[PDB]
């Protein structure tokens, strides 16, 4: 940076702290990643200056010829990545992407069927303190109490009982492949739309490592910043039949001016995802997660569902008589970043939990491989089996530093 | 830029076109401005990588110590700028800032009283194709048919008749000072909350050139990217009594992860606005608008309300037998960027209009003064009085180029 250090020493010092923090820690928050310098440069461009309400070639402001090129690049590359008939790259976030789909097909008070939030469903899939649960009548399906795999007969029963207008599939903390074909079959049985929120798994889908929801779902929502490794924001994919309605839902429905610089950054990220090396990256993410899962099991940990098919895993800490809150805190002390996370049928509150959620997307981006996964698991074992030993924690600290260099 | 040109030639070429366009044109879109290089660098930082749901010291993710510093800098500087008791710097946009306030105090179907959209009110102040008009029951007050000043007796009558839960003051196309004291008096009479959407005038308020709504309003919303000259995004100000509710409305209510890099950019912009030179800048904006108004009147143009108290003006093109659409198009041909805009009591549709909206914030940022305002008015006169003369348009083109260098 050249101008920020002089203009704003306070902001610059804090940004520098954050940059150094991102290098020093072992980042295992499953929703996080590290964007490329190209993505960041696009976000830091003069495109922030442009009002561009509307869509390419159909804007409500003059002078949009070039931001139109940028938005169309984003849309076309997204369609190439996911094989979708239509893309809307304007959503400000995952929240707004989901909000727009709900606004498109539902009226206030309509019934929606989503994944149980404490089994892996997201805030925007019906929390009573979120617009989703306040605006629409959410009901929930669960995972099997033993296998922790989505119970598709429960999806079906809930759908047949409650008769939702919309069914939502996908999750913030589900470690297995989701069967979109079965969701669509159930949706078809009850005459419901199917929305798939692929936010977490989007990069894996792009790389052919998770089944693609696009051919099965009426609407696919996603963030651009998780396994897709792009800037912070949202996106909607859908068939041409819903294109006009979806676009109108984003604008003039729920947003105003789009963030053209972020949209540029989206285009860049999609371009990166189209490359062969991104496919190799995504395979390493999944390979690393499986290796980490196996290594943690070797350390004596129980995993929700018994492992992972994707980028993330959930440790059930009940065998260790630890809460997720306790584990999160102590791991923070040694430089490992995880989230406390409810496990299916958790006896603890969401503020406490019996689990920790871990993902490999970020560490894989920084070049971690199988050997590093073994060591991460070993350090987690050392820490969680010796929470009261400051010497154990100091050893962990040194081993974490050894990994981040 | 260093990495983008190599990684993504297509995106880079389009960004470069846009950068050059921003230099070449006379930018008179009233909602636009040019951010500093420091603001852009903050947006292009690694802060995009950080999930930070929640608030400073009260986050749902570990490792937020430094993004907390950044967000608190934004909040404290905003409070210093506007004298507000509380700031929420997380809203992704003006849309989301307004959305959150509505979510805080209203239930589905509640009556809200806002400015007539064709008299200057914004999309999010009750358009039937926007969430505001779909979710809540909007009624409207108007300006006087002759003076084009808000009719405060109409505000009062509408309030007493319809009994709104909330009154919204502020506008996207109102060239005069708004009397927030009168709005609060009316709000008090009917037991309604008062929200002021100061998006357009925020920089002028910060500079003491427009009365501050903060002491009169329960909630003040704004964008950060208009006269405030910051990054693209939203903000909410309110008294401490509503702080908790407002914060909960933004998260977990209507958003998820905030854009920490944009929040950094907000802090930077607020820091710039706190400086003496920003006050001088804002005075030049208002001085320039008054000069431009006078100069246009000298060219024979009629202005809505007969001039301006702020950064923007509205030309009533009926005396010239031109539509706003026609004027917008021909000015585009010569390198002057304006919006078609409905005038109060417009006989034309919103797709056609009888007016153009012009603002001086952007041209003032690039260093334009009073002499430049005279020349801009002269060029607009030359163009709009000679729409059928290609030689006149070519002369205009050359004079525009002369201004932008």
């Amino acid at each position: 940076m050249k101008y920020l250090p002089q203009q704003d020493p306070q902001v610059f010092a804090a940004i520098e702290q954050e940059r150094k923090r991102q290098h020093a820690k072992i980042e295992l928050i499953a929703s996080e990643n590290f964007v490329s310098r190209a993505v960041m440069e696009a976000q830091g461009s003069v495109l922030t200056n442009k009002y561009a309400e509307g869509y390419p070639g159909r804007r409500y402001y003059g002078g949009c010829e070039y931001v139109d090129i940028v938005e169309e690049l984003a849309r076309e590359r997204a369609k190439q990545l996911f094989g979708a008939e239509h893309a809307n790259v304007q959503p400000h976030s995952g929240a707004q992407a989901n909000m727009a789909v709900y606004f498109t097909v539902l009226e206030h008070g309509d019934t929606v069927l989503g994944m149980n939030l404490s089994h892996g469903g997201h805030l925007t899939h019906g929390s009573p303190v979120n617009f989703s649960g306040v605006q629409y009548n959410f009901v929930a399906y669960g995972v099997d109490p033993e296998t922790h795999v989505i119970d598709y007969d429960d999806v079906r029963e809930k759908a047949r009982l409650h008769r939702p207008k919309l069914i939502v599939a996908a999750a913030s903390a589900y470690p297995r492949i989701i069967d979109f074909a079965k969701f669509r079959e159930i949706a078809d049985e009850v005459g419901a739309y199917l929305m798939v929120d692929m936010a977490h798994i989007a990069g894996l889908v792009a790389a052919g490592l998770h089944p693609n929801p696009v051919p099965y779902a009426h609407f696919v929502t996603t963030t651009t910043h998780k396994t897709l490794r792009g800037p912070r924001g949202g996106m909607i994919l859908c068939q041409e039949q819903f294109a006009k309605q979806i676009d109108k839902a984003i604008f003039p429905g729920i947003q105003g001016g789009p963030l053209m610089h972020v949209i540029a950054a989206k285009a860049v990220a999609f371009g990166e995802a189209l490359q062969d090396d991104f496919k190799a990256y995504a395979k390493r993410v999944v390979d690393n997660a499986k290796r980490l899962a196996s290594a943690l099991q070797n350390e004596g940990f129980t995993l929700v569902s018994g492992g992972t098919d994707n980028h993330l895993l959930l440790v059930d800490l009940r065998p260790q008589q630890l809460t997720g809150k306790t584990a999160e805190k102590v791991l923070d002390e040694v430089g490992i970043t995880v989230n406390k996370n409810t496990i299916p049928y958790d006896p603890e509150s969401p503020g406490v939990t019996s689990g920790i959620r871990i993902g490999t997307a970020a560490v894989t981006t920084r070049g971690f491989g199988l050997e590093e996964m073994d060591e991460i698991a070993a350090i987690i074992g050392l820490v969680l089996k010796n929470v009261g030993s400051e010497q154990a924690l100091e050893e962990a600290r040194q081993r974490v530093a050894a990994l981040t260099d």
